[PDB]
């Protein structure tokens, strides 16, 4: 579990979001594994916008923070599981680490903020759902 809170935002994986985010939603996208809903206190939380390729995440099956080398974010296939059938997820970045489905929302984060969160794991390997090309998470 875990989620981003950037001004009056609030972003988390799409397959963990709540009643409350759907009924407040501002953007969703499926094929990102990402839901953005409106909030009534700002948040704290400041969006990296950079290309960073090493930072450090949390991982919550563990309970430790791990510093990591990820890939840039592309389209990348991910098996079939109860939240999606098997298809591409578009800008998903994958590290070697722990991951397992719990650790979804964790944060990773580089110099600059917020890169995104865990969003795919298994096979120790770790996917986080990229945050970076979001620009108007800074604005309205
Ligand atoms: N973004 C997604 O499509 C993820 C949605 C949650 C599930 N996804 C994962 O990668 C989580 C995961 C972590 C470790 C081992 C195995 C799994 C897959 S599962 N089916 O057993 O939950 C995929
Ligand atoms: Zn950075």
């Amino acid at each position: 579990s875990g989620a981003i809170y950037v001004g009056n935002y609030r972003v988390v994986n799409r397959h963990l979001a709540t009643h409350n985010d759907w009924a407040n939603l501002v953007w969703e996208d499926s094929s990102r594994d990402l839901l953005v809903s409106s909030t009534t206190a700002q948040g704290c939380d400041t969006i990296a916008r950079c290309d960073c390729q090493t930072g450090v995440y949390y991982c919550s099956s563990r309970r430790k923070h791990y510093p990591v080398s990820f890939s840039k974010p592309s389209l990348i296939f991910v098996e079939a599981s109860e939240y999606y059938p098997a298809r591409y997820q578009s800008h998903l970045m994958l590290a070697v680490g722990h991951s397992e489905p719990g650790d979804c929302g964790g944060i990773l984060r580089c110099q600059h903020g917020v890169v995104g969160i865990v969003s795919t794991g298994g096979n120790g390997l770790v996917g986080f759902a990229d945050v970076r090309d979001l620009l108007w998470l800074d604005e309205e």
